This record gives structure tokens, C-alpha cells and sequence, in this order.
């Protein structure tokens, strides 16, 4: 209920919202249905239009006009934005030269430089070079400030899921809203894009940027606007609170258009009609800044130019129907398009069963345009499973393509001709970022980066202390002229044992044998100085990885490689060694291919043993440094060692020993060498985060060894190849991966044929930022180089997208 006969008599876009059931004047008044009679009146004045033309100037104040070209419009913050251009003689802002903004340049009473959010959805990364010419405004703010050549997006690259990752700084998992449609199973409740549930607040997870701001004492704008009121009519708002009082002026504000994702859907990214939506964005930029000009801003306030995602070319024909895969199709509930969740259709159908669902999904078609996977095995970079809204099985659907359960759901609900949603790494997902203002840096490309790091910089611009995200503040200092935060590294928290020799051969019961048996002061004294970490600056070259949690380990050195082993998980947690470009590939001799070897400083109580691979019908074991690499005969046996042993499937030790065998040596040419780490992660209940030895859901049977859901690797070298891995004197490159460990290889489907036509391939879609292996790991590298932290943090983010 609303008694919609209070007035808006000046209370137009009030910022206080007051209660139901008195009626609104705020900016959302209409999407509520709860504005006051006279809200339209007051309000959303039109008449005479947007812009001032010669006649108008000095004119008398007529109330009754959307804007003003009286003498007295610049004192009440009104005038039409092209007023001065018109009635005196002042240039556009796109039309000045672009001079370097050196210190904030603001009018008096002005605390801090404002920041003023313009969101574009849809707004394609490539757009900003294709559109250039019919984009002026854009384009200037473009080249004279801080631009990326792309944003990367959230998954889903939705509108929802991306709008509330800007302004919170989280993973859709962790904010709650990880689509634009969602059922709550503990709720029982739907959220909709149609109707009212969606205003609810329990469904808004985390702590938005106009929360932040206001609960430390920085007054907002409202952020959202209904859709029916004229961009010109929000440019105009905003430009009136800008015109307000110091106690009741905000310092944050966002602009938000629906274009050009809406023609997008209808035309595709490219088609001819998209030149108009994006003249018209480019007119309402240049409305803002030849506003903020006027008002002697337009060197005051930081300006962020941001969309939420990419738009790709998607039809009615591409798409896959669950019913040619299924028999029981009515058994199911299906959100479909450009990504497919499903769950079971009633709660009391117990010849529902997952299992065959996936089974019947799996590489069924030669051309299938979908991979199925439990929510746990989709690419841990996509950080997509710890909700309770997001359905056990998933649909990852091809650019291009959209998933749907029956035919008839696409010709009684062609239409469109644009859609997105699809993977994040995808180039058409990805969208845009322009800082322009005094806070930011002049001219300047900075890499790419993801949307999860602006909540961070957003309240950095503001001097706000950022609730708890996902971004790693300090990562993206590069763009920031001043107003750095300036990050320390974490203190470790467990400090290593250095075990030496401990332990006589026949302490051991450990099941394994090796044919080691056959046997010099020179090189005995020698092979020992390889065990107390004489070669360890080679294999080391960033300094050993801190452990920030409390545990149990010991450091071992050897010749080839260097390990931090656990006491805990009986594993390495870590094992770094470097291959130079000069490196030579050995097999694995005959006489050494069942050999195991115990390790001496270690107690047969901490130790694998080979029993319980032998009795495992499902276990097999592989090793952490590979032996195809050993830099000569006599250092091959130390990568025999029990300690460098992890329990492998067989059929991911397919995948495994290709990567060792052909993969770490094609980098190392490619790259000049490179240094690799790596290791287990135990991550059971999916929240992205290292599991504690108490939330092991799997060991080998009879036995405490627990099973890694996956094995990561972080391979470093220098970004100026011309200079070795081991001899960098600059930035450091990059790339790395979180590969599941699964008992067979069905996300591959065509795993039957030979390594070299599958294996990299599933690599790439499980490529990782060094970041996500710290989350899962509790370890913190690259502890020791000559670069900047803010650098060496800007490295952890990366992610090698191979697009
Ligand atoms: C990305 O970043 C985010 C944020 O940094 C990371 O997510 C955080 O991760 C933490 C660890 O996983 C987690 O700590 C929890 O906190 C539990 C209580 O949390 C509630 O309150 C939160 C704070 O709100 C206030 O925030 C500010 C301060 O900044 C205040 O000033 C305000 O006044 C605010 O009110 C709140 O954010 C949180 O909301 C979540 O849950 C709601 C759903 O009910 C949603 O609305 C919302 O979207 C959040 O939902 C996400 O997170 C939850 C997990 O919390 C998850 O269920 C969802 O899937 C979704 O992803 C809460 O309302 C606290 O109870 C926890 O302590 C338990 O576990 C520990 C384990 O050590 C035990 O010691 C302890 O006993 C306790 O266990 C008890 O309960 C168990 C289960 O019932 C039981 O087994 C046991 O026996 C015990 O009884 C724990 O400390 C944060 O909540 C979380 N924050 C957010 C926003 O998500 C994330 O990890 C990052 N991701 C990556 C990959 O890095
Ligand atoms: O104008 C906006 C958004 C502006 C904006 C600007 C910057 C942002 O990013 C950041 F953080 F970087 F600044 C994020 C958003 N929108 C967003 C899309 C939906 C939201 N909505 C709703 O009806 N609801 C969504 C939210 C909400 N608040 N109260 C009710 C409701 C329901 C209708 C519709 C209006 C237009
Ligand atoms: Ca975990
Ligand atoms: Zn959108
Ligand atoms: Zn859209």
C-alpha cells in the first residue's frame, strides 16, 4: 500500500528514502510504484528539451523547463549542459586540448575530488577501438587518462552478477547473486528480472560501495535508476547534487545506461545498428563532462568509465535441446541460454539421479556445444560452487551457442541476434575500464585486469576502508596517481624444520624397493652440499613460500630440486626446481621404473608407503619433480624419493606425465628457461580455500593419505626472454594452472587419441592466477625479489587467458 497523495514539491530525487507507505521521489520511485501523484510534473520536466539554442539565452526562468538558459541558471546548478557553449561562447570539453591534470583543481568547500561512476552494460571491450570515430567524448577520456585494453568480467557474464561484483569487490558465490534468475532452496523462493521478490533484502549478500561509503561518514548518490527516466534527466540530477550544499553534498555517484547491451541483443555486437546506440552513450559522456566544465569540476572530479560485460553474435539455430540427450526430460528444471543449471523438477522424485543426468550429457554429439560438470569440477577460475543457489549441474556452453530443454521452449516462449553470459576468459565477454582525473594517471595503458579489483580502488579514490572482498589490494596501484595503499606482506606463520640425515634404510617397512644398490671424496662431499642447499639459489629464485597457517613441515634439498614437505598430509606442500632452456629430456631407465626410496630425514611414521598403492585397485602415485628432467644418472634417484611421491589416478597421471615429459620442456625453449612450483590442493567443500586435515573427505584406502582434488603449477621466467629465468634482472612472466584430479578424463572428449591432441587443451581451460593457488594452498610466494610489491601483487592476479 502507498497513500500517494503526499508531493514532491521539492523533494525531486531526494536522497533520504522515507518509508512506506507515504510516497517516493527518488530515483527508483517507478520501479517500486510508489512515486507521489506529481512526480512526473515536478520532476521529469521535458518541455523545450535538452539543449539551449540562441534564443533561449538570457531568457526569462521558466520553471516549467527540463533545463535553463537564464542569466541565474548557473547559481541554482540547472542550466542545460551546453549552456556557456551557446550563450558564452565557451568550447565543448571534447574540443579543448588535453592538458596532464597534475593536482585536483577543485572550488572551495570541496573536501575531496568527487568520483562519478558512468556504467555502460554491454559496452564491449573491442568497441573502444571499432567505435573510436563515431566516440569522441569516449575516446578522449580514453587516451588522456588510464584506460585497459580490456575488463574481465565475472562468471556468468551476466548483468546482475556483474553490476554487484563492481560495487562489492566479490565472487558472485560470495555475494549471492549468481544469476540474473535464481531459485533458493532454503528460502524457497525465486529471484526474478520480473517482479518483486528480487527487492528483498536477504537475497543481497556482502557490503556495496554506497553502504561503505555511508556507514564511514561519505555521503552517495543513488546509485540505480529507473528505466524510464532520459539519460539527459540523469546526467542533470547529477549535476544538481553536485550543485548542493557542502553538508548535503554526496561524493559518490553513479550514471547507468542499458545500452548498448540492449540493441546488442537484438542487432549482435557488429551489426549496423549498433553505430547509433554508441554515438548516443559518447553525447550523454560528453553532457557529464561539458556539465562538470560549467560547474569548474571537470579537473576535480574522477570520472570511471565501466561496463559489465562483452556481447557476442547468438542465434535461434545454435541451440543444443536437452531432449535429444535425454529420455526422462520432464524430470528435470532447467535455467537455460548462454549457460544451463539444472536441478531435479519435485523434491519427491527419488528415481532422480545425477549421475546418469551427466552420463547421458557426456560427449554424446561429434559437435556438442556443451560440457557438462558437477559444479565442483568446473575450472576452479571461474570460482563458481560455494553458493546454495547455484545447482550441483552445470551446462558450460560454447560462444555462440545457447542450451534450452525442448524445441518448443525457443518458438513458444527469430528474435535476437546477440547474447552473453558464456565463460570469462571468452574475448567477446569482455568489457571496459577508463579512469580519467586527478587521482589517475595520464596517459596511460595499464594491463588487463579483473572487475573483482575495483571495489578496492573505488574506496581507495574515496579514502574508505574496504569491507572484506576478493580483490588484493594494492594490485592495481599502477592506475593511481597518489592515494596509494601501500600493502606489507603477510607474516609467515609456521616456520620450517631442516632434517638431516636421521634414519637407517632398515627403519623402514615401507613395501617399495628401488635397484639403487649399486655404488670417491670429490663427489661424496659434493652430493652433500647438494643435501644442506648449495644449488638451492638455481631451483629457489624467489625465496621459499611462506606457510601462513600453523602446521608441520620440513625443507628438503637435493640437487634438482627444492621441497616444503608436510608432516600432516605426508606431501610435499610445495616442490620448486628451474629447467633452463638448455636442459635435456632422459627417460626413466628400465631398472628404475618401480623404484621407490625411502628419505632419511624422514620418519617412516611421516612417510608414504607402497602397500597401500599396491592394494588401492583405484590409486596410483606419480611424482612432484619429474624424473625425466634429473640434470644427470646419479641425481634421478633423488626423484624416486617417498617424499616426492603423491597419489595420482591413473587416468590423471596421463595428463600429468605428458605436462612433465613434453610440456615443461617446451616452455623452458619457448620462454628461456623457467622456474616451476609445484604441488597437492585439498579443497573438498569447494569454497575456493585450503581444507584443514580435519575436512579430508578421501585417503588411499587403509591408509592416512589423503587424496589432492587437484595439483596446481606456477611457471615463472623472465618477461624480457632474451634473459634467462635464473639471471632476470626486470618483471617477472607468468602463468599457471589448478588441474583437477579426477579417476577418469571425460571432461576431455577426445582423450582416446594421443596426448599431444588433448592434454594442453585441458590445461588452458584450467589456467589460474597465483592468487587462486594461495587461497587454496595458504602459502604465499614470490617472497623474495627485486621488484615492488605492488608489482610482484599485480603478477599474482594475472591470468594467462590464451585467447
Ligand atoms: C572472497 O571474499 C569473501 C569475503 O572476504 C570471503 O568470504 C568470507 O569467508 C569467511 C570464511 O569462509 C566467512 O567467515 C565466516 O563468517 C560466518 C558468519 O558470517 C556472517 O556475517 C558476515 C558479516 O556481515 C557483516 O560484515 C560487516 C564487517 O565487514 C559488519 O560490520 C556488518 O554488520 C555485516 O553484517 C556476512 O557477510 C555473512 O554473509 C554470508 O552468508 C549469507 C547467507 O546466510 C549471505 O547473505 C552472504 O552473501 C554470505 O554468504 C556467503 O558466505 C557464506 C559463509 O559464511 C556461505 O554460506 C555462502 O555460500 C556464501 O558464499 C554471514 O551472514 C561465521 O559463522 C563463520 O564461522 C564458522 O566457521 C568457523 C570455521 O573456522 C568456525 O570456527 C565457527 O565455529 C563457525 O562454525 C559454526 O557453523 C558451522 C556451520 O553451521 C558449524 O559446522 C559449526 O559447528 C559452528 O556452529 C566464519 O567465520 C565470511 O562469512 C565470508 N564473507 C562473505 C561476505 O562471504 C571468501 O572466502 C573469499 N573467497 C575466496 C575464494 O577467497
Ligand atoms: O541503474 C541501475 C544501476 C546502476 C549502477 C551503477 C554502477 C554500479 O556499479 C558500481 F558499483 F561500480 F558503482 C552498479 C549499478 N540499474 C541496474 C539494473 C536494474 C537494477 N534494478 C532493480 O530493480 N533492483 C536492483 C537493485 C535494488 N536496490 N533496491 C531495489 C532493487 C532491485 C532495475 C534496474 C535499474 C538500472
Ligand atoms: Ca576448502
Ligand atoms: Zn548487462
Ligand atoms: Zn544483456
Amino acid at each position: 500500500w502507498t497513500a500517494t497523495s503526499g508531493s514532491c514539491k521539492g523533494r525531486c530525487f531526494e536522497l533520504q528514502e522515507v518509508g512506506p507507505p507515504d510516497c517516493r521521489c527518488d530515483n527508483l520511485c517507478k520501479s517500486y510504484s510508489s512515486c507521489c501523484h506529481d512526480f512526473d510534473e515536478l520532476c521529469l520536466k521535458t518541455a523545450r528539451g535538452w539543449e539551449c539554442t540562441k534564443d533561449r539565452c538570457g531568457e526569462v526562468r521558466n520553471e516549467e523547463n527540463a533545463c535553463h538558459c537564464s542569466e541565474d541558471c548557473l547559481s541554482r546548478g540547472d542550466c542545460c549542459t551546453n549552456y556557456q557553449v551557446v550563450c558564452k561562447g565557451e568550447s565543448h570539453w571534447v574540443d579543448d586540448d588535453c592538458e596532464e591534470i597534475k593536482v585536483p583543481e577543485c572550488p572551495a568547500g570541496f573536501v575531496r575530488p568527487p568520483l562519478i561512476i558512468f556504467s555502460v552494460d554491454g559496452f564491449r571491450a573491442s568497441y573502444m577501438k571499432k567505435g573510436s570515430k563515431v566516440m569522441p567524448n569516449i575516446e578522449k577520456l580514453r587516451s588522456c587518462g588510464t584506460h585497459a585494453p580490456y575488463m574481465r568480467p565475472v562468471y556468468p557474464t551476466k548483468t546482475f552478477p556483474n553490476l554487484y561484483t563492481l560495487a562489492t569487490g566479490l565472487y558472485p558465490e560470495s555475494h549471492g547473486i549468481v544469476g540474473n534468475s535464481m531459485y533458493d532452496p532454503v528460502f524457497d523462493a525465486s529471484f526474478h528480472l520480473r517482479g518483486r521478490e528480487k527487492f528483498n533484502h536477504r537475497w543481497w549478500g556482502g557490503q556495496p560501495l554506497w553502504i561503505t561509503a555511508t556507514k564511514q561518514g561519505v555521503r552517495a548518490g543513488t546509485f540505480f535508476w529507473s528505466v524510464s527516466i532520459p539519460h539527459e534527466r540523469r546526467i542533470l540530477t547529477i549535476l544538481q547534487w553536485l550543485s548542493l550544499p557542502d553538508n548535503e553534498r554526496p561524493s559518490v555517484y553513479a550514471f547507468y545506461s542499458e545500452q548498448p547491451d540492449f540493441s546488442g541483443h537484438k542487432y549482435g555486437p557488429f551489426g549496423p545498428e549498433m553505430t547509433n546506440p554508441l554515438r548516443e552513450i559518447d553525447k550523454t559522456v560528453g553532457q557529464l563532462m561539458d556539465g562538470l566544465k560549467q560547474l569548474r569540476l571537470h579537473r576535480c572530479v574522477n570520472v570511471i568509465f565501466v561496463g559489465d560485460h562483452g556481447m557476442e553474435d547468438v542465434t535461434c539455430d545454435r541451440t543444443e535441446f536437452l531432449s535429444n540427450y535425454l529420455t526422462n526430460v520432464d524430470d528435470i528444471t532447467l535455467v537455460p541460454g548462454t549457460l544451463g543449471r539444472i536441478r531435479a523438477k519435485s523434491i519427491n522424485n527419488s528415481k532422480y539421479d545425477p549421475k546418469t543426468i551427466i552420463a547421458a550429457l557426456t560427449c554424446k554429439k561429434p559437435d556438442q556445444h556443451f560440457k557438462p560438470y558437477m559444479k565442483q569440477h568446473l575450472p576452479k577460475r571461474l570460482h563458481y560452487a560455494n553458493n546454495r543457489r547455484i545447482e550441483d549441474i552445470h551446462l558450460l556452453v560454447d560462444r555462440r551457442w545457447h542450451v534450452a530443454r525442448k524445441p518448443l521452449d525457443v518458438y513458444k516462449k527469430c528474435f535476437f541476434q546477440g547474447d552473453h553470459g558464456f565463460d570469462n576468459k571468452v574475448n567477446s565477454m569482455q568489457t571496459v575500464f577508463v579512469g580519467y582525473g586527478p587521482t589517475f594517471k595520464y596517459r596511460t595503458k595499464v594491463p588487463p585486469f579483473e572487475n573483482i579489483e575495483l571495489y578496492n580502488v573505488m574506496c581507495d579514490l574515496l579514502g574508505l576502508k574496504p569491507a572484506p572482498n576478493n580483490g588484493t589490494h594494492g594490485s592495481l596501484n599502477h592506475l593511481l596517481r597518489t592515494n596509494t595503499f601501500r600493502p606489507t606482506m603477510p607474516d609467515e606463520v609456521s616456520r620450517p624444520n631442516y632434517p638431516g640425515i636421521m634414519y637407517l634404510q632398515s627403519e623402514f617397512d615401507l613395501g617399495c624397493t628401488c635397484d639403487d644398490k649399486v655404488e670417491n671424496k670429490l663427489e661424496e662431499l659434493n652430493k652433500r652440499l647438494h643435501t644442506k642447499g648449495s644449488t638451492k639459489e638455481r631451483h629457489l629464485l624467489y625465496g621459499r613460500p611462506a606457510v601462513l597457517y600453523r602446521t608441520s613441515y620440513d625443507i628438503l634439498y637435493h640437487t634438482d630440486f627444492e621441497s616444503g614437505y608436510s608432516e600432516i598430509f605426508l606431501m610435499p606442500l610445495w616442490t620448486s626446481y628451474t629447467i633452463s632452456k638448455q636442459a635435456e629430456v632422459s627417460s626413466i631407465p628400465e631398472h628404475l621404473t618401480n623404484c621407490v626410496r625411502p628419505d632419511v630425514r624422514v620418519s617412516p611414521g611421516f612417510s608414504q608407503n607402497c602397500l597401500a598403492y599396491k592394494n588401492d585397485k583405484q590409486m596410483s602415485y606419480g611424482f612432484l619433480f619429474p624424473p625425466y628432467l634429473s640434470s644427470s644418472p646419479e641425481a634421478k634417484y633423488d626423484a624416486f624419493l617417498v617424499t616426492n611421491m603423491v597419489p595420482m589416478y591413473p587416468a590423471f597421471k596421463r595428463v600429468w606425465a605428458y605436462f612433465q615429459r613434453v610440456l615443461v620442456k617446451k616452455y623452458a625453449s619457448e620462454r628461456n628457461g623457467v622456474n616451476v612450483i609445484s604441488g597437492p590442493i585439498f579443497d573438498y567443500n569447494y569454497d575456493g580455500l585450503r581444507d584443514t586435515e580435519d575436512e579430508i573427505k578421501q585417503y588411499v584406502e587403509g591408509s592416512s593419505i589423503p587424496v589432492p582434488t587437484h595439483y596446481y603449477s606456477i611457471i615463472t621466467s623472465c618477461l624480457d626472454f632474451t634473459q634467462p629465468a635464473d639471471k632476470c634482472d626486470g618483471p617477472l612472466s607468468v602463468s599457471s594452472f589448478i588441474l583437477p584430479h579426477r579417476p577418469d578424463n571425460d571432461e576431455s572428449c577426445n582423450s582416446s587419441e594421443d596426448e599431444s591432441k588433448w592434454v594442453e587443451e585441458l590445461m588452458k581451460m584450467h589456467t589460474a592466477r597465483v592468487r587462486d593457488i594461495e587461497h587454496l594452498t595458504g602459502l604465499d610466494f614470490y617472497r623474495k625479489t627485486s621488484r615492488s610489491y605492488s608489482e610482484i601483487l599485480t603478477l599474482k592476479t594475472y591470468l594467462h587467458t590464451y585467447e
